[PDB]
DNA sequence: AGGTAGTCACAGCTGATTGCGCTGAGGATTAGACGTGCGATATCTATGCCA
């Protein structure tokens, strides 16, 4: 596997999220280690079973 | 007074019902590092050998 530096990367740029629809990675999600990661236009809420809703 | 259409009492057809199966979301769940122990291994110098 080929690793790079710090200098060979740049800051990641989450997404805006368009007509109202919300982007997904290959995996169909979004990566949220920190907040900055989230797209803009998003919102992300802790409730529980909120999806079945 | 006479017969077949309107009305009521029952029959076929079919949809709803009641046991039972299956997915989708949702909440549960020892491999390079870091050292040492042992083992092979460079490493420095006393000192008397005889020319």
């Amino acid at each position: 596997l080929g690793l790079f530096g710090y200098w060979q990367t740049e800051e990641y740029q989450p997404p805006v999220a368009v007509d109202g629809k919300v982007p997904r990675n290959e995996f169909g999600n979004v990566y949220l280690f920190l907040p900055s990661m989230m797209p803009i236009g998003c919102v992300q809420l802790n409730l529980p079973n909120l999806h079945r809703v």
